[PDB]
C-alpha cells in the first residue's frame, strides 16, 4: 500500500546544516524532502518531529493535495517560513514517492519538459570592482551565460555578496552603494560587451525611491534583473520602482506563500519571482504561483543558494525543466561532503543544469554518511547603519 | 544593564503554555507569553536554538532594537512561529522595563484611558435551548456580553487522540440555523445585551455577507472570522452587503496580515492578541493603524493564551484609547497557580493591576509538576470529504 509506515527528520552538518524530512510507505518505497531554514533550522526540525510527522503515520502517501491542504489549513496558524517549509518537505517527499510509483522521473509527472537544459546564473564577487570582473572571467570561462555580480562598497567594511554562531554584525551606508554600484555594471559591460546576463542583489537595503534611482541609473547596462530591491512586507512597496525605471526587477526569495506575491505578480510590479520549493510550500504551491506569474508575464528565477540542499535542488531542476514561464536557475555548487549525503542525478555542464532521468526527484540521502556530521549552530548576519540603526541585512 | 540569561519554560496545567524568561545583571526579571497552540514545540525550538543565544549580553532596556534585531535578523520575516518568538521576548522585556521604572505596565504605556475592562464570556450549548441557558447563567454573573455557538441540526460537530479530531461541517445547514440562534437570544434576553458571534472561517464571502444581512435584526457585537482572510479582499463583499459589524484577526502576526483590512474600512475590530502578533511593541503600532479607521481592539482571550498574554493585554487594554472589548475564557485553577497575577475580574469586566511589570510571574516549581502533553487542533471535512477550514 502507499499508507504511510514510518516519517522522521534528519539533521546532519556535511560543511553547512540541512534538515531533510523522510517519508516510508507500508511497502517501502520512500521519498525526501528539504525542511532547512537557514539559521533557524532547528524551529523547522521541532514543527515536523512534534507536530506534523505523528500526524502523518498511516495516512494515504498518495493524497499529495489532500496532505498539503491538511497541514496547510489544519495548523490553523496560516503560512509563515517555519511553517510553510515544514509543508514544503512534506509536499517534495510525496511527490518524490508519487513520481517513483509511477515509475517517471518528476518532471514528466509535472507535464513533461518544455526546454532540454536550464540555465544558471553563478556568483561574481570581489572587493573591488576589478576583483569581481576577473570572477566574471573565470566563470564565462566555464561556460556561464549569466553572472551575479557583487563588489565591495569603498568608505564601507563589508558590504553583501562580498567576502561564530551568532549573527555577523556587517556596517552599512545606502549613500556610498548608490553612487557605486553603476560603476561595477558600466566595467562589466566594458570588458565583457552586451551578450553575457548580468545580475544583480541590492538584498533588501533600499526604500523604493532609492531603489528607483538605481534602476534609472543602471538601464544602460541591461541587467537581466536588479533582485530584492527592498523589503517587501508591504507589496506596495514595489510601485514607485515600476513607475520610475525599466530594469527588470526580481524579488521573492523571502516569501513562503502566494499571498506574500499575489499583487506584486497581478499589478505588474516585477518580471522575476524567486521563492524556491523548500520555503514557498513544495512543488504543489510552487506550480500555482507559476501559473498565476504566466499570467502576467512574470518568469521563475529560483533562488538556489547553497542553504536549500539537493533535494531541492533536485526537484527544482524537474520543475524547471516542465515550467513554461522558466526564467533562470541560480547555481551556488554545494560542498563534496554535502553532495556526498545526498546522491542525486541532476547534472550540470557547460552552464546548464540537466533534469535526471531516474523516477522520484532523483535524490536521496544516505543516513549513515549525514550521521557524521552533527549539527552546528549558525546564525545569519545582521546590519546596522552607520549611526547604530538596526538595518535589513 | 545586561541580560545575563533567558530560557524557557514548558508546563501543562490543564493545557500547554511556553513561556520565556529574561535575567538581567541586577536580578531583575521578565516573562513572556510563547505558547502557540499545537504548534508549541516549533516556538520552543525558535526560542532555545536561535534566540536565546543572541539574547545574552543585550541590553535589556533596548526593547525597541531587539524587537528590530529579531523581526528583520530572522531574514525571513512574519509567520505564526518567529511572531510568537519575538513576542515572548517583548512582552518579557516591557516586564522588565516596568518594574525598573517602578510602574504597572499600563502607566508606561501612556496611563489609564479607563476604569474598567469589558469582557465577553462563551455561551455554548448543543440546542438553541442549551445556549439560552448558558446566556442566563453568565448574564447572572455579570457579563455584559456573551458569545453565543449552538449545534447544527443534522451536523454531528459544529465550533464552540494527540493528534487533530476530524469534524464534519455543512455550510448550507449552518446558514439557515445560526440566525434562529440570535433570534432566540433576543426574545429572552433583550437587546441591551451584546451578542457576539465568532463564523470560525467556515464561509465564502457572499456566504458571510447573505449571513451578515440574516442577521442585522439582531443588532449582533460582531460577526467574527467570517472568511479565510490571507486574501484580504476577501472582506469586500461582505463589507459592501451587510452592516453587521465584523472581527478579524486571531489566525494573524504581522500588521501586513491586515494594513488592507483596517485601511479600506473592511472590520470594525481587529483581533489579534500579543502572543502571536509580536507582543506590545508590535500591538500598538497595529491598534494606533486600527484607531484612525475607527476601528477598536478586540484581542483573542481564549486559553490557549496564557496568563502571562492575559496579564498584560489587561495593561494594554486599560491604555489603549480604541479599545473594544477582550475576550474572556477562565483558565484552569491549576493554570492560575502556575502564573500567579495581579490582574481581577469583577463584575464581568478586568481590572489592571498595579505592581510594576505586566503584574504575572511563573511558579517555576509547580511548572515542572505538569509535564507537556502534545494536543493538536481539530480539522474539518465537508460532507464529501474535502479538507476545509476549521
Ligand atoms: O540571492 C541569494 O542567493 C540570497 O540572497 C542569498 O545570498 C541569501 O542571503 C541566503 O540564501 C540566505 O540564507
Ligand atoms: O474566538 C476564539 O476564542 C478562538 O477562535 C478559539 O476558539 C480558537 O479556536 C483557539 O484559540 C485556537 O487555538
Ligand atoms: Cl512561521
Ligand atoms: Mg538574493
Ligand atoms: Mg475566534
Ligand atoms: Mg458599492
Amino acid at each position: 500500500s502507499l499508507k504511510i509506515r514510518d516519517a522522521y527528520t534528519i539533521v546532519t552538518c556535511p560543511g553547512r546544516n540541512f534538515v531533510t524530512l523522510k517519508i516510508v510507505t507500508e511497502s517501502g518505497t520512500h521519498g525526501i524532502g528539504d525542511a532547512t531554514l537557514n539559521g533557524r533550522e532547528m524551529a523547522v526540525a521541532a514543527y515536523l518531529d512534534e507536530h506534523v510527522v505523528p500526524a502523518l503515520i498511516g495516512r494515504d502517501a498518495g493524497r499529495i493535495e489532500d496532505t498539503w491542504q491538511y497541514l496547510y489549513r489544519g495548523a490553523y496558524w496560516r503560512r509563515g517560513p517555519v511553517t510553510m517549509t515544514a509543508i514544503a518537505a512534506v509536499d517534495m517527499a510525496l511527490w518524490d514517492i508519487k513520481a517513483k510509483a509511477a515509475g517517471m522521473p518528476l518532471y514528466q509527472l509535472l507535464g513533461g519538459k518544455s526546454r532540454e537544459r536550464v540555465m544558471t546564473y553563478a556568483h561574481c564577487t570581489g572587493q573591488t570592482i576589478e576583483d569581481c570582473l576577473g570572477e566574471v572571467a573565470r566563470h564565462v570561462e566555464l561556460g556561464y551565460r549569466a553572472v551575479r555580480v557583487q563588489s565591495g562598497v569603498p568608505g564601507i567594511e563589508t558590504t553583501y555578496g562580498v567576502a561564530s554562531s551568532l549573527p555577523a554584525e556587517h556596517v552599512w551606508s545606502t549613500e556610498k552603494y548608490l553612487n557605486h554600484a553603476p560603476k561595477l555594471f558600466a566595467a562589466v559591460r566594458e570588458r565583457f560587451g552586451d551578450d553575457l546576463h548580468v545580475l544583480h542583489d541590492v538584498h533588501h537595503r533600499l526604500t523604493p525611491i532609492e531603489a528607483a534611482r538605481l534602476g534609472k541609473a543602471v538601464e544602460p547596462y541591461h541587467l537581466f534583473w536588479l533582485e530584492d530591491c527592498v523589503p517587501a512586507e508591504n507589496q506596495e512597496s514595489l510601485r514607485l520602482i515600476r513607475e520610475h525605471t525599466t530594469t527588470p526587477l526580481a524579488i521573492g526569495e523571502v516569501f513562503n506563500s502566494i499571498h506574500d506575491c499575489r499583487e506584486l505578480i497581478q499589478n505588474q510590479w516585477i518580471d522575476y519571482i524567486r521563492m524556491p520549493l523548500t520555503h514557498g510550500g513544495g512543488i504543489t504551491a510552487m506550480r500555482r504561483v507559476a501559473d498565476l506569474a504566466s499570467l502576467y508575464h512574470v518568469r521563475t528565477g529560483f533562488h538556489g543558494a547553497t542553504d536549500l540542499s539537493p533535494v531541492c535542488l533536485g526537484a527544482a531542476i524537474h520543475f524547471d525543466t516542465w515550467v513554461p514561464n522558466f526564467g533562470i536557475q541560480e547555481h551556488m555548487p554545494h560542498t563534496d561532503e554535502t553532495d556526498a549525503v545526498f546522491p542525486h542525478d541532476y547534472r550540470f555542464e557547460d552552464g546548464h543544469f540537466l533534469a535526471g532521468e531516474s523516477p522520484g526527484h532523483g535524490v536521496d540521502i544516505d543516513e549513515e554518511l549525514a550521521a557524521k556530521y552533527p549539527y552546528e549552530r549558525a546564525s545569519l548576519p545582521v546590519n546596522r547603519l552607520e549611526d547604530g540603526t538596526l538595518w535589513h541585512w
